[PDB]
């Protein structure tokens, strides 16, 4: 031990098979007396918007943070006149299924309110980039399984067909023990014949929010509130729920599917309530972590395709408080791909591949500027990117045998760089993830178009997330951001007691 | 006009037409008696070495800063098989001339020793990025007119063809009071026929390098020397003098001209020793400003074309002091042009368009990253760039009017950035334009090939000019750099009695 | 004429401002004054033509 320049202190550790002996204790695990579940059929609901209001039985009854709502529906497709031909049915065995996640990508904006105070997530645009981010294979296969789950990898559906992994495929043709393709989900068909299709079944989808959690790691439950209400509203077109492929749709013509129509019944949220046992009392007022996520977006009308890069810059934006992290990406632009049935159904959700980033921050310019794009990936994976370096970084070639074919290139989605703010930006002294007040940052970066078939007009987002504390008391809901005072942060004590990677589990 | 905001003083001034009253002296301009022009014929010259040894007649003689060599020459070219080809004469009315500037573009290194202290500069590479950069129109028709001087504005000679700005045109074809094409520079031809061409003339060229000058205005000469000299060593290939247009050759000739053998006859330099009037004395030991060119070129093999975009970097290179100015540009790499007679003659010396430049000053990164490539121009023309924005970033579109025909694009010879180092980088303090030492920089810029016809391996250059003072006395030649303490600079008084524009005049 | 008609359309557009922050030691005065010129124009029309 004291063989080095500085004697370092020794300890011995018993190898696992011979771990015995050490004092062992019998451990008794105590849950609350009564644990219950009830459906709340939405008190008011219609075509374009529906909502619930579901008061807890009493204060003094903790509630399960893991929530979800189940929605029964009806879709019927009509056969479009007059794309030429039309032989083979209207639905295909490998060519179409629900977009994932089906009822989340519809939702314009979720909105809950805890205890008289409002908390809200804009849900539609946000979910597709957030969802990439924290799932491993255990989690993607747990709760996250309920809605159709398989994110879209192929930059353009048509050429995907028919790979083992094709985003939309049936249950057969998925590998044993791994994320199953979107076509596996059960929807009974009342009738599928060329000219017409009608299909009908229930579909589940969680409330993605904070406090409420979607990932498994359990955490303490919301007590002690009095009122709870949820609100939802649907982003207009709503044909978008469905997905499709180009292969079936025909030369210099139109797709066969357009147009369809949808219909719902009354959907019902599902809340749990555990009422704690008489031995241990729950504290008068209590405090919960609470993160709120925004989005700031930019449109630039010009176009590039199939593969030539240019620069785009995002209008300078202000923040009220250093957010705990922020994602950056570019993607196909929302203003287009909303008009036209074909355009709505069959265009996948994916990202142009980032060639290099160069953000600035209050004011500076440029942080992260001189790092290979490669380098953005491997510092994002550190926060849990979970997709192979090749899935990120766009396209992959492919050669064929036979003279003389051309060698087909495939686009397959570009990554989304994410940087924690202490972890990767570096803040000037005595600013830390909570601290208020005023900052502004404008990312600017370059991106190359990946796919071969269409011209992509683009847009870019920036999703910032703010982390603070919220005090559900009886009865109020003071919510605080800027919990750490600036002077305060300077001279805070450093504990080696709590390891860092431990604080990577808290999420939100 | 003590009515505005905070009040201020008013002075009245006189219109030019009438002053008319003011104490008007008469200034007798005296310059020393017995001005003389010497003509030293080089002794010891070969095809590879010019070697003048030229002493001043006394101490007390003050020789003038503008020096220049003249050199008679003899070239012969002989047609190649198998072309072919060929009908026509070997030299063409538009196709050829000398490369500006003939004498320098061949010199490996010019070298001179003021008073036993060796001062040299490398002429071959540095000079073509030096030409573009400090001459307006007025100066281009002044002294610099003696060697061919018109700059290479087309990306490849073949495209310029017959055009009004075409570099290699006759005397006709260049408007009045305008820079002449290099074909107009006189030479007399013993024979020009198919198979053979034999030409002869006289070439001037001004000795470049400090403390001599090729600027028009001039300052005070270098009394009081006892020694002087000059030595040019030349590249052995020496075919680089001529320039030829690709149009004639066709495919697989590939070209008519090669080979060719150049020859020199003893050259002779011209110095001008004035001597001051007895009455007015010159000081015993006297001081002058003195700059010093330094270059590092970095080559990376990879080849982009005809018009791909890429990125590069240079190995870090430490410096011993802040340099007054700094020049960055991507050239068509040298190594590829040297092999072969065909190639050496028929490739103009031009630069690739800079899409964006980002560089790092010492241990500091991201500088200039955010600024638009058009912005690079804005602050560099302010330095004195003298060339239409259109030619910087060069590429131009001329469309033809006849059905079944595509329009054609023309490569235009990109630019070369330069950033005075206290002006355009900004400096942490106290640091100046001279202070030692040890800062380390590296550059990483993204370029685009614009040349329409050839794949181009590129290369990067960085020229700096360190600043200091050279003090000559008989008999010594002390030279310094640093010159001011890092503390003494921190508190020297800013004087309003000069115009920053005064320091633009002392090139440099 | 040959044309006809035409339509124009702009994409995102962007200003480019220079800045620089005066070196900490030297102090720029609190209140400063610059020259400024207001350019204004008027015109008068005429009914009869010449040619």
């Amino acid at each position: 031990m004291s063989n080095s320049a500085i004697p370092l202190n020794v300890v011995a550790v018993q190898e696992p098979r011979l771990e015995l002996n050490n004092e062992r204790t019998w451990v008794v695990v105590k849950g609350g007396q009564q644990v219950t579940y009830y459906p709340f059929p939405s008190t008011s609901f219609s075509s374009n918007q529906f909502n619930f209001i579901c008061n807890p039985p009493s204060a003094q009854t903790v509630l399960d943070r893991l929530v979800f709502i189940q929605v029964p529906y009806d879709i019927t497709f009509t056969a479009n006149p007059s794309h030429a031909g039309i032989t083979e049915n209207l639905l295909q065995p490998g060519r179409d299924a629900f977009r994932a996640f089906p009822i989340s990508s519809i939702t314009n904006t979720l909105n809950a309110t805890i205890n008289g105070f409002p908390v809200n997530i804009e849900l539609a645009q946000i979910i597709h980039a957030l969802s990439r981010y924290h799932t491993p294979l255990k989690v993607k296969n747990g709760w996250m399984s309920m809605q159709p789950s398989f994110e879209d990898n192929y930059q353009s559906y048509r050429d995907a067909d028919g790979a083992n992994n094709n985003p939309l495929g049936v249950f057969t043709s998925a590998a044993g023990l791994s994320e199953l393709p979107r076509g596996s989900y059960t929807m009974n068909v009342v009738t599928n014949t060329t000219t017409t299709a009608r299909i009908t079944g229930v579909l589940y989808e969680q409330v993605f929010l904070p406090p409420f959690l979607w990932d498994g790691e359990q955490a303490g439950g919301l007590a002690n509130l009095t009122s709870l209400t949820f609100n939802w509203v649907l982003n207009n077109n709503l044909a978008r729920i469905w997905s499709h492929s180009d292969i079936t749709n025909d030369v210099s013509g139109n797709s066969t599917i357009g147009s369809m129509n949808i219909s719902f019944q009354q959907p019902s949220m599902y809340l749990g309530f555990v009422t704690p046992r008489l031995n241990i009392p729950i504290p008068p007022r209590i405090t919960y972590p609470y993160f709120k996520l925004s989005r700031y977006t930019t449109q630039f009308q010009n176009t590039l395709a199939p593969n030539a890069s240019s620069t785009f810059k995002s209008n300078v934006v202000q923040l009220d408080s250093i957010p705990r992290k922020l994602y950056l990406f570019v993607k196909q632009s929302d203003n287009v791909i909303y008009q036209n049935l074909n355009n709505q159904i069959t265009t996948p959700d994916v990202f142009l591949q980032i060639n290099n980033l160069n953000l600035t921050w209050n004011n500076q310019q440029g942080i992260l500027s001189g790092a290979s794009s490669q380098n953005l990936y491997d510092f994002s994976v550190q926060n849990g990117y979970n997709k192979t370096w090749s899935e990120f970084n766009g396209v992959t070639q492919q050669f064929n045998g036979v003279s003389g074919q051309p060698t087909k290139v495939i686009g397959l989605e570009g990554g989304i760089v994410c940087l924690e703010l202490g972890k990767d930006v570096g803040l000037r002294d005595d600013e830390a993830e909570g601290v208020i007040g005023n900052f502004n940052l404008q990312v600017q970066m370059t991106v190359t178009n990946t796919n071969q078939y269409v011209t992509v007009t683009p847009d870019m987002y920036i999703v910032a997330v703010y982390d603070g504390t919220l005090v559900i008391s009886n009865t109020s809901a003071m919510a605080s951001i800027g919990v750490a005072s600036k002077e305060e942060v300077l001279n805070a004590r450093i504990t080696h007691g709590v390891s860092y990677n431990e604080l990577q589990r808290i999420y939100g």
